[PDB]
């Protein structure tokens, strides 16, 4: 049969990069493809977007994998490098890096490289995750402009912690801090990711870093989907039924007897579970498409299977197509129903899912 | 590798199979290695247990991977085959299969194979997931004994839905149904997995199918660990700190400003997130080991990073060892703290996580 599979629409991917250029017309694009391109495939997603100005990754491993696959464009290390002994590779690879701590800076200062490296000084403007705090940033910044090993000018990067919450003044505060530090400095400026791109046009600056919305999924947490912004969904989590069985009123289904039927019906069993990446937290009632038709999940999601209520004379058959999320069913709707973030849903999938690419 | 890594103890693995043979002394062992051996690695886990009587998998694809890697023991297709055109491979590969529906049985009836196949009729004794219902089982069973394509005798398999809940009579009822159907029939009997093995010695029969407990993790949600049964934990989810930063009181951390500090302190940033498989649901306060000392997670788990509270004058530094779970921190503690099942924690990890094998 066909069991568990992720179908990636290359056409929708292309459409979204172009659509985002329309939303941030004066900014270059850093296609964020970390974590296996949000579950869509690191290398294939990069090869689908040869138009991207650059690619962003979390770790050095991911960037090197890109070069190994023949990706040639600039890759930004969003978290910088974790070992000073990596600088020579970074330099030779032409990898651009963020610099947020003393270790990285002192490494830049003492290293001996055949070529200087393009750098983005990570500023802490409010997220308090990575980055140099304001009161340390000027001195830190000045040391970078004095590096032989750093291409000039030093670029400045930062990230929003609550851009999806327009009513709290978090973003405007980070923007205030970002703007104060960049005054009078050359070099490119970057602080906007999906949220900043869609909701804050003041934060576009020179480079924007689309991640989730690049895949046609909304970064917000209203019921909004990628189509609210003209972005098309790229991923479809699919599978097939491996059984259609009779069931009777009063009888429970799955582990823990979580769901009990109030009527004689027919249950379908899907070749999909959390061993594939489908949330074990999915409550009975969560929507799933069987032969194009919404049916509810009944009972606890197991490691390899999911049961759905088809109906007493439902004519579904072992073999028939199932869509966990996809065309007809945005991953957002599954996020709302299961209470799991769309970011995690599309990303926390296992190596057992097979990967298809269409268009 | 200094970042997301799963360290697998080959020797705790061996200890657990033998310890399970001591707990179920009159039953053969079906080492369940579905879903990439519960996150531990399908092929490596099989190669570590050349003593296993058989291996259990969810899908055909997994069994073929085992043959591809050189694994030669009998492999049991727990859900059977999804396509009739698969019987020829299954026969030739010497795969044993479950048979739960009409399609599979009719396939066996009219296939033409060079060799007959060993079969385990799946009986639905209460789980209502896969299997032939009691009232249809006798006729279905009889057709399998009349099959020239099926190696006689027909074996009988079933699975418990609530064996981890000794107080409800669910297990005794399934056992009652299982026993009634098996009366007078030859062929091996099997109904027990981890729970049945540890809590129900009257369900051991001929073959037991250890899954989660084989990896030294408890099946129950009673706070018990694998060590409660003499089983040693096999997996250690590890990483490293990529930053140690100053923080001030009243300042929030991570997306959504989820956590706010009541004191000046130092925060550590871990190269671990849900893009690796770590639960995004992990609440602030969840334990992590930094330099073998427990510190709490503060703020939201992100796709690639985790922040932890180290203390004001704490001397941990970027590069230092971090343990998400393993040696001084059982995955069962993390499950309780995050309210995520240990089954899902160890299994729903991504391909971003490196794999190490020790001993
Ligand atoms: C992952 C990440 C992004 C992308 O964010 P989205 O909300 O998914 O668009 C951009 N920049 C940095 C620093 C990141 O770590
Ligand atoms: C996966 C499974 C098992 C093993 O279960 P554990 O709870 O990890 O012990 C055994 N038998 C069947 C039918 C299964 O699907």
């Amino acid at each position: 049969m066909q069991a568990a599979t992720v179908v990636i629409n290359r056409r929708a991917l292309r459409h979204n990069l172009q659509r985002l250029r329309e939303l941030a017309p004066a900014s270059k694009m850093v296609a964020v493809v970390k974590a296996n391109a949000y579950g869509h495939g690191l290398l294939e997603t990069a090869r689908t977007l040869p138009d991207a100005d650059a690619f962003g990754v979390a770790r050095l491993e991911e960037a090197l994998r890109l070069r190994a696959g023949g990706i040639t464009k600039p890759v930004l290390l969003l978290e910088g490098f974790f070992d000073a002994r990596d600088l020579p590779t970074i330099s030779a690879q032409h990898f651009h890096t963020a610099v947020h701590n003393e270790e990285q800076l002192a490494a830049l200062e003492e290293a001996s490289l055949d070529e200087p490296v393009t750098v983005w000084m990570k500023l802490d403007t409010g997220m308090h995750r990575l980055g140099v705090r304001p009161e340390q940033a000027e001195a830190f910044y000045h040391r970078l402009t004095q590096c032989k090993n750093v291409r000039q000018p030093v670029n400045i990067v930062s990230h929003f912690a609550r851009a999806d919450e327009p009513k709290c003044g978090a973003t405007e505060k980070q923007l205030a801090i970002f703007n104060t530090f960049c005054e009078g400095k050359p070099g490119q400026r970057s602080i906007a990711a999906s949220g900043g791109i869609l909701l804050w046009p003041q934060s576009h600056f020179d480079w924007v870093r689309p991640g989730i919305i690049l895949y046609g999924v909304s970064p917000l947490k209203d019921r909004s989907t990628g189509a609210d912004f003209g972005c098309q969904p790229v991923m479809s989590l699919t599978s097939s039924l491996i059984a259609v069985r009779e069931h009777k009123a009063g009888e429970p289904v799955g582990y823990g007897g979580t769901w009990v039927s109030e009527r004689d019906t027919r249950l379908g069993v899907v070749a999909m579970g959390y061993g594939d990446g489908y949330p074990r937290a999915a409550p009975s009632g969560t929507p799933v498409l069987v032969n194009g038709r919404e049916v509810p999940i009944v009972g606890r999601v197991a490691m390899d299977m999911i049961c759905v209520d088809l109906g007493p004379q439902a004519q579904d058959k072992a073999g028939d197509p199932v869509i966990l999320w996809g065309e007809g069913l945005p991953v957002e709707r599954i996020a709302e129903m299961t209470k799991v973030s769309a970011y995690e849903l599309i990303t926390r999938l296992t190596s057992r899912v097979a990967m298809k690419y269409v268009d």
